[PDB]
């Protein structure tokens, strides 16, 4: 199969062009959200890595609903900047907790190819 390594400099045109089954063929979390972080793809990966339903997360709130711990500058403030930028590509580690397990993990956010969608990388470390 297709095994788009984490950090990939062109990961979200290779995301764009998957087919069925191949997002949640990734190795790593991958989470596509819209301007507000609302959540368009969730996969099993990231679902492995959270105990949440993919297909149950879908329309939810990333920040808001489903990641609240995100809710800081150091998360949910660089999106909405690289948001109201256009431009969003950064890296850093996060420590997941509230609404699971406390978990370090390294995290890649990045503006979709297309469109107004932005994806969430997310690995343990
Ligand atoms: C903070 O509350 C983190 C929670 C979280 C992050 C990412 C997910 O896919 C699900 C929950």
């Amino acid at each position: 199969m297709e095994h788009v390594a984490f950090g990939s400099e062109d990961i979200e045109n290779t995301l764009a062009k998957m087919d069925d089954g191949q997002l949640d063929g990734l190795a790593f979390g991958a989470i596509q959200l819209d301007g507000d972080g609302n959540i368009l793809q969730y996969n099993a990966a990231e679902g492995d890595i959270t105990g949440r339903d993919p297909k149950q997360v879908i329309g939810k709130n990333f920040f808001k609903d489903v990641a609240p711990c995100t809710d800081s500058p150091e998360f949910y403030g660089k999106f909405k900047e690289g948001v109201a930028s256009g431009n969003l590509n950064t890296m850093f580690e996060y420590t997941f907790d509230q609404q699971m397990t406390p978990t370090k993990v390294k995290v890649h956010m990045k503006k979709a190819l297309s469109g107004d969608s932005y994806w969430v990388f997310v690995k343990r470390v």
